[PDB]
């Protein structure tokens, strides 16, 4: 049998224990999460963090486990998401004092997503005795976890620990599982270090905890690099356009011709390619007032045996008066199509609670917007006879959505505007999980911005070309059309889930159940 607890003098009591000491370690785990994620990418920091919580959840209660998994959760999102503050001040125009409310507001609400798995870690699953068992179903914990975090609400699928993974040793698993199965070895392989020194007495069991903290590992290193997928077709020419045109939330008709003519002037002059890419609202006007612009870009196109990509406001004109709104984007020249973004960021494209908050929000001169989610099943982008799975902004951050697109083409498109977060780390996280979606995939993907890291990314998740931010630009660069389905692709997320609810079901129940000391 096994208590677990630390023996007396070893100084390591306080971690496991209710107080103030053992929050404030969690606290600090937590902030580790983003040292491992782009650009600093020291990827061991995820299975330390998690271990250190891990550790902390040991002898917990329920009540003082909730709060240690809002601590932890707090030192994540308050170190890795807080750059949304730029966004906030710099182009939302509110003071430091009014954007650090808002911003200690939703990262001390978003800190809820870890309290509550803690909670009900303690609760219900934990079983301390058995350090085999406890591994699997933490592991399987942090999986509902960060499925939960995808679903909840809106949906905030940042800092998942997987994409520490996307240049790591576990890349191999990428392409089988997903996100979700590099984080489901981390946690695990954090849990097993825990455990590890308890299983020393014992040689079978320790042998046992051997092949499954270093089996994955190995298996993730023998598949990297492995191509799932196989060409489908000649190399495609992409040039993409970066147009530093300076964001400017109050929108004004000089600025918007230049806009126009900023793009088509850079776009003529690119000798004969076969893609044209302009990035999210490339085109300020409305869908259904630019045909003029529109219709002559096409042409452009037409005389460059090419396909010309760009984002545009799409406006719905109803039976009765007024418009609605979307974020899309639409193919000119050798292609045809136009895709209507679905996930909306909150409070950035509508307002979740407008009837109440509309005059809260007004009187504190914050901006506000009206977008619409586009439907649920809509066609891929059509461009010189492939079929493009089109990604705005941070669509490409839920990976089970961008999974059921990227299926059924042959190659990954996504424009977004990463203006607002300027030179934080914002961009290059959402820029990380765009190339995780790459290697999942076995595709291609381009990305275009308006200013903030545009490049192609082969199936592998490596940014093979791109340009520098800040700057006006384009991107010249060769991307392949690619055929054949991944693991992940076929299969998704169920073989894990269905692997985790079992890790679950067995914990709940063998953690109330009688150790052959039966009543009966
Ligand atoms: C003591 C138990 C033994 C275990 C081993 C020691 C555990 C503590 C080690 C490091 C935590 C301190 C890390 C401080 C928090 C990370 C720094 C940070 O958050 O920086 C992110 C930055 O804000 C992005 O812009
Ligand atoms: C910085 C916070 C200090 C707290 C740490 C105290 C205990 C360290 C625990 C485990 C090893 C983690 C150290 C790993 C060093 C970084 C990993 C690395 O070398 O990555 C290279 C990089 O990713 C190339 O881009
Ligand atoms: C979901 C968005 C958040 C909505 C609200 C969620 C729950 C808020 C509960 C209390 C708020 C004020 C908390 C006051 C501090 C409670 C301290 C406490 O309970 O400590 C017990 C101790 O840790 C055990 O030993
Ligand atoms: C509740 C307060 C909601 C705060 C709204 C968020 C916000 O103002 O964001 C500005 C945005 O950056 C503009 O592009
Ligand atoms: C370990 C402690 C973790 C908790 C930390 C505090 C969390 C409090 C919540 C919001 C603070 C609002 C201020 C956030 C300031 C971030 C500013 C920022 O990241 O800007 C990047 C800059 O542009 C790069 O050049
Ligand atoms: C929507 C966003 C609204 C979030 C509002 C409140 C959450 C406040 C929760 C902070 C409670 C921390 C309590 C704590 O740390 O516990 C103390 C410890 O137990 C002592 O021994
Ligand atoms: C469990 C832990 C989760 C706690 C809530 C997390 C963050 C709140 C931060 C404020 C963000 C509020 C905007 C999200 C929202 O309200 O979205 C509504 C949507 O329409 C629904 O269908
Ligand atoms: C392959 C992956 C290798 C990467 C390892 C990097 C960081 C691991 C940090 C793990 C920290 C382990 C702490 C050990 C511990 O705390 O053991 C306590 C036990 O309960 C005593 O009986
Ligand atoms: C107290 C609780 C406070 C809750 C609100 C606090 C932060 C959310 C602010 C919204 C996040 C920033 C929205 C602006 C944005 O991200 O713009 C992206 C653009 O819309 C895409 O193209
Ligand atoms: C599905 C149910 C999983 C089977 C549970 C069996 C179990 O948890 O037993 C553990 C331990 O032997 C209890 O003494
Ligand atoms: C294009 S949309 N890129 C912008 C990324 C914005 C990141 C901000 C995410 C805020 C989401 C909060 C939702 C809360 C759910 C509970």
């Amino acid at each position: 049998h096994s208590s677990g607890l630390v023996p007396r003098g070893s100084h390591m009591r306080w971690i496991s224990r209710p107080g103030w000491p053992g929050h404030l370690l969690a606290l600090a785990a937590g902030a580790l999460t983003p040292l491992a994620l782009a650009p600093f990418d020291y990827w061991p920091l995820a299975i330390l963090s998690i271990a250190l919580l891990y550790l902390g959840l040991r002898g917990l209660p329920g009540k003082s486990a909730l709060w240690r998994g809002w601590w932890y959760g707090f030192g994540a999102f308050g170190a890795g998401t807080s750059w949304i503050y730029v966004s906030i001040h710099d182009y939302g125009a509110a003071s430091v004092p009014l954007a650090s409310l808002l911003m200690l507001g939703f990262t001390a609400g978003v800190a809820f997503f870890f309290a509550l798995p803690a909670w009900l870690w303690a609760r219900c699953l934990r079983r301390d005795n058995a350090p085999l068992g406890d591994a699997l179903a933490f592991a399987a914990l942090w999986l509902a976890l960060e499925l939960f975090r995808s679903w909840f609400l809106t949906g905030f699928p940042w800092l998942y620990a997987g994409y520490s993974q996307l240049q790591g040793p576990l890349a191999g698993l990428v392409p089988v599982g997903g996100v979700w199965l590099s984080s489901f070895v981390i946690a695990l392989s954090a849990a097993l270090l825990v455990n590890l020194p308890r299983l020393f007495p014992h040689g079978a069991s320790l042998l046992l905890g051997l092949v499954l903290l270093l089996g994955p590992w190995a298996a993730g290193l023998y598949l990297k690099g492995h191509a799932w997928t196989h060409s489908a077709g000649e190399p495609l020419r992409v040039v993409a356009i970066q147009g530093n045109i300076a964001q400017e939330l109050k929108w004004d008709p000089n600025q918007v011709r230049a806009q126009l003519d900023l793009y088509r002037d850079l776009s003529l002059p690119q000798q004969d390619v076969d893609l044209i890419v302009w990035p999210e609202t490339a085109v300020p006007i409305l869908q259904d007032m630019a045909s003029g612009y529109l219709g002559a870009m096409g042409q452009v196109a037409d005389e460059k045996n090419a396909a010309l990509i760009t984002g545009v406001p799409v406006r719905e004109r109803l039976a009765d008066g007024k418009s609605r709104y979307f974020n899309g984007i639409t193919v000119v020249g050798e292609g045809a199509g136009t895709y209507l973004k679905q996930k909306l960021v909150p409070f950035g494209e509508y307002v979740p609670l407008q009837d109440l908050l509309r005059g809260l929000i007004a009187f504190f001169d914050l901006p506000m917007s009206d977008f619409a989610r586009g439907p649920a099943d809509q066609p891929l982008l059509k461009a010189k006879g492939y079929q493009i799975a089109p990604y705005i902004c941070y669509e490409v951050v839920y990976p089970e959505f961008a999974a059921a697109l990227a299926a059924q083409s042959q190659v990954l498109l996504t424009v977004s505007n990463d203006t607002w977060f300027g030179t934080s780390i914002g961009p290059l996280q959402h820029l990380q999980m765009a190339q995780m979606r790459a290697l999942e995939s076995g595709r291609w993907m381009i990305r275009a911005t308006n200013n903030g890291v545009t490049g192609l990314i082969d199936p592998y998740g490596r940014i093979v070309r791109q340009i520098p931010q800040f700057q006006q630009g384009i991107l010249r660069g060769e991307v392949i059309p690619m055929q054949g389905l991944t693991p992940y692709l076929q299969y998704r997320v169920w073989p894990l889930a269905g692997l985790a609810g079992v890790l679950l079901l067995w914990a709940l129940l063998g953690r109330q159940l009688r150790p052959q000391e039966r009543r009966l």
